[PDB]
């Protein structure tokens, strides 16, 4: 069956993917430019990630279409077109890892976040990461390639010239580089690291949203204890505890609260039980009017952070889902030489799926993040 029909389907699909990758990601980048509420450090990594996807459509996809033809080319030029996508995938990994870390900093140490994670430090990190991405992805160009052992029988059959090879990914890029260096070290390890960062993010969230609840219960149970108490010393016990739990909430209305606990304690230390109890009853007014509003705000903010962290995790998860099959196929090719090579149709499918990852991010932002969604609408409307 003529190779141009099988190759026609693959190519059309690649072109559809490129179109969509470019479109969606230009809109991400355009949204961040226009909306100042989307101008934060997290979103600069998002933009870097969008840039990489734009380049998959503009460059990586045309390169892959090109190399699918097996056209004659100087080996090192062939190399470049085979490996450029690795640079883009690496850049993406760095961006995803940074987003995970950024979100972890925001939830673990919100006090120090703004001064630690600035836009200036973020742009420097992005630049460094792009340089590193070029180094990792283009490592084969530094000598780890099969250009030294060309398939001359395959090159002579297609009438290639001197110094040229039939340009095919697996003929030029060593599988050991693909499996051990690229997959294990540069993809798998950073993905496992991301998994770990997200676990810590979700656990820290759980611990804080438990802690908020505990402190509130403490305030309410110590009120009851004070309400039915025998003497002044019991009242003093329950307000000494209450005081400490109000000062931790203030670090993590409060002027009034501590003050009122203090009023009650002085009375309690003078042996006046009924007066201490009545003064402690006034604490209820403060709890309703201020403290409960703080508990519910703080809770809301933590829920917003968990949601935003889930959205970022989904993105990282989708990268793994889209890229893993191609990596897994490479493992079979490398580790199992007695196994028949995965068919060309499957290679095409795995490649296309990897490329499809460059289309997905804009949809996740639209479905999961209000500010992006609202800005996408205005850009589209106008
Ligand atoms: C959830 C996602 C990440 C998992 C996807 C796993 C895919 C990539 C796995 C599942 C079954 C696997 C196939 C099982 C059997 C063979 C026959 C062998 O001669 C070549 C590899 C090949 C064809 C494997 C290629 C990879 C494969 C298709
Ligand atoms: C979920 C994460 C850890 C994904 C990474 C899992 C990868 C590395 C695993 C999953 C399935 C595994 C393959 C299963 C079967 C074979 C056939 C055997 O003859 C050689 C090893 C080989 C080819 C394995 C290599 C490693 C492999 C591809
Ligand atoms: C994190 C998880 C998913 C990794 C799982 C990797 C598993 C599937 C890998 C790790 C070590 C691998 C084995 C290592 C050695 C051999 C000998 C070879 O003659 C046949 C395949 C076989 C028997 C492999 C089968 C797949 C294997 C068991
Ligand atoms: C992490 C996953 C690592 C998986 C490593 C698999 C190695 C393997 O199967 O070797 C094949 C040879 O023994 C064939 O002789
Ligand atoms: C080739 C690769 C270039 C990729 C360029 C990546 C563009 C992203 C740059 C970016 O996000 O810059 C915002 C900066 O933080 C504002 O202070
Ligand atoms: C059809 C597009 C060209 C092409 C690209 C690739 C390719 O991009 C990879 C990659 N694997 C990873 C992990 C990242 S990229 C592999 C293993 O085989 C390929 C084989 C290819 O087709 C030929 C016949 O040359
Ligand atoms: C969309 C998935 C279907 C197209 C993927 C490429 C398959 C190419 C082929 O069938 O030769
Ligand atoms: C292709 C790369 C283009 C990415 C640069 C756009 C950044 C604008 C922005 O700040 O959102
Ligand atoms: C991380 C990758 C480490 C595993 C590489 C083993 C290399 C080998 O045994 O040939
Ligand atoms: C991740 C999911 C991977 C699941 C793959 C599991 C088993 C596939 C093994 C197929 C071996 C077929 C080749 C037989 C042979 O050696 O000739
Ligand atoms: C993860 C799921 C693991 C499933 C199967 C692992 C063993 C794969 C079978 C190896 C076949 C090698 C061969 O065909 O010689
Ligand atoms: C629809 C998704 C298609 C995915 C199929 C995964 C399994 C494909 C196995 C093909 C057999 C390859 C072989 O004969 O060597
Ligand atoms: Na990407």
């Amino acid at each position: 069956a003529p190779p141009i029909m099988g190759s026609s389907v693959y190519i059309t699909v690649e072109l559809a993917i490129a179109v969509l990758a470019i479109l969606g990601n230009v809109l991400v980048c355009w949204a961040v430019w226009l909306n100042s509420n989307l101008q934060n450090v997290t979103n600069y990594f998002v933009v870097s990630l969008a840039a990489a996807d734009i380049l998959v459509g503009v460059l990586a996809i045309p390169f892959a279409i090109t190399i699918s033809t097996g056209f004659c080319a100087a080996c090192h030029g062939c190399l470049f077109i085979a490996c450029f996508v690795l640079v883009l995938a690496q850049s993406s990994i760095f961006s995803l890892l940074a987003i995970a870390i950024d979100r972890y900093i925001a939830i673990a140490i919100p006090l120090r976040y703004n001064g630690l994670v600035t836009g200036t430090r973020a742009a420097g990190i992005i630049a460094i990461c792009w340089v590193l991405s070029f180094a990792i992805g283009l490592t084969p160009m530094l000598g780890w390639n099969n250009c030294g052992q060309p398939k001359e029988g395959k090159a002579h059959s297609q009438g290639c010239g001197e110094g040229q090879v039939a340009c095919l990914f697996e003929d030029v890029v060593p599988m050991n580089y693909m499996v051990y260096f690229n997959f294990f070290a540069c993809v798998l390890v950073p993905l496992l690291l991301m998994l770990g960062v997200y676990l810590r993010i979700f656990a820290a969230a759980r611990r804080q949203l438990a802690d908020l609840e505990d402190n509130w219960e403490t305030l309410n149970d110590n009120l009851k204890v004070i309400e039915k108490a025998d003497n002044a010393a019991q009242v003093k016990d329950a307000l000494t505890k209450m005081r400490a739990a109000a000062l931790d909430a203030q670090k993590a209305g409060f002027d009034i609260l501590v003050g009122q606990i203090d009023d009650a304690l002085k009375l309690a230390n003078e042996g006046k039980v009924k007066e201490a109890q009545a003064a402690a009853e006034q604490l209820k007014t403060t709890r309703n009017a201020y403290i409960q509003k703080y508990l519910e705000r703080a809770r809301s903010t933590l829920q917003k952070e968990v949601h935003a962290a889930k959205s970022a995790a989904i993105i990282a998860g989708l990268f793994a889902l889209c890229w893993l099959p191609l990596h897994i196929i490479n493992c079979f090719t490398f580790f199992c030489p007695d196994c028949s090579h995965a068919p060309l149709w499957l290679m095409y499918l795995a490649i296309v799926l990897a490329h499809t990852n460059s289309v997905v991010n804009p949809f996740i932002y639209a479905y999961r993040i209000r500010e992006f969604r609202q800005t996408f609408r205005k850009i589209i409307r106008s």
